[PDB]
């Protein structure tokens, strides 16, 4: 509905299928790419490598609390890389530490079928 563009912004703002581990050189060309950086330097995002299904499936495990108190909240295990505003960063040249894991998370889900929309933690 409205979901599909939380959804959208989502994929933009969380998933990389494509790569798997992330070295700075990554975060500073996805933060730009994924259009992070056009205004301020966002401080910090998380990036998920994985498939756009194997993360739409996390919203099929059990329901858990949000931060916010919401119950739409699930947790998965999965491949990330964080990209981290360094000392040394400014507008308009953004610049990051990438640390590349395998964590859990934590997405709202929302709509039918349901669609990660939000990274909770
Ligand atoms: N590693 C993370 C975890 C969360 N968030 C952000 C994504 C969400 O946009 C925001 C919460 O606001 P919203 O309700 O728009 O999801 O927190 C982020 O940028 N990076």
């Amino acid at each position: 509905k409205m979901q599909d563009r939380m959804y959208q912004r989502f994929l933009r703002q969380h998933v990389d299928p494509d790569a798997t581990g992330g070295n700075d050189a990554y975060c500073n060309l996805m933060m730009q790419r994924r259009k992070m950086t056009s205004h301020y330097c966002k401080r910090f995002n998380t990036f998920i490598h994985e498939d756009i299904w194997n993360i739409r499936s996390i919203c099929s495990t059990s329901n858990i609390q949000c931060k916010n108190g919401q119950m739409n909240c699930h947790e998965g295990v999965v491949k990330v890389t964080a990209c981290r505003e360094t000392g040394s960063s400014r507008a308009p040249n953004c610049r990051y530490r990438a640390m590349a894991s395998t964590r859990r998370v934590v997405i709202a889900c929302e709509g039918n079928p349901e669609v990660p929309v939000h990274f909770d933690k």
